[PDB]
């Protein structure tokens, strides 16, 4: 049994919910939340924009200490860092930025950095800003996350469109 309530049960591994990702970390206080990240770690806007402002820029003022140390990440590549006052973790993962011309298949590399850790709270990668279609996004999470995901989807006219198209 884990504290994540009312989601809504799409597969085995794969739950869903219509929620700002943002509000559900801070009540739940997951082990992890997976932050929609670019491989900068520029957290400007987005949910990256949404979780560094929870966090009053902390995870910015960290991120750009990893960044200097490692250099930036690969697309489809993830770090562990801290998730601050909203999660134990934060995996930082990059979806590819349709927006910026990156391969679509890299998002399935994206969401098998999911299957190092158990249970995780997260967005649909390469959703929004990132230009992907979500349905597809969602897809590729199902096929590709073995691990027990609990995805939150901001939009409530997307979250029943993805809950309805679902196969
Ligand atoms: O939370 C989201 N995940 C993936 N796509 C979107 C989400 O919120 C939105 C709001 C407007 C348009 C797309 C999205």
């Amino acid at each position: 049994v884990n504290s994540f309530s009312g989601y809504l049960k799409l597969t085995d591994n794969v739950y869903i919910k219509n929620a700002d990702i943002v509000e559900e970390a801070k009540k739940v206080k997951p082990t992890v939340v997976v932050n929609a990240a670019n491989v900068y770690l520029k957290h400007g806007g987005g949910v990256a924009g949404a979780l560094n402002k929870a966090t009053n820029n902390a995870m910015q003022v960290e991120s750009d200490d990893y960044i200097a140390t490692n250099g930036p990440l690969k697309v489809g590549g993830s770090c562990v860092l801290s998730g601050h006052n909203l999660a134990k973790h934060c995996l930082h993962v990059v979806g590819p930025n349709v927006n910026k011309g990156e391969d679509i298949q890299l998002l399935k590399s994206a969401y098998e950095n999911f299957n190092q850790h158990e249970v995780l709270l997260a967005p649909l990668l390469s959703a929004g800003i990132f230009g992907a279609d979500p349905i597809h996004s969602l897809r590729v999470c199902v096929d590709t996350v073995r691990t027990n995901v609990y995805l939150a989807v901001f939009d409530k006219n997307l979250y029943d469109k993805l809950v309805s198209s679902f196969l």
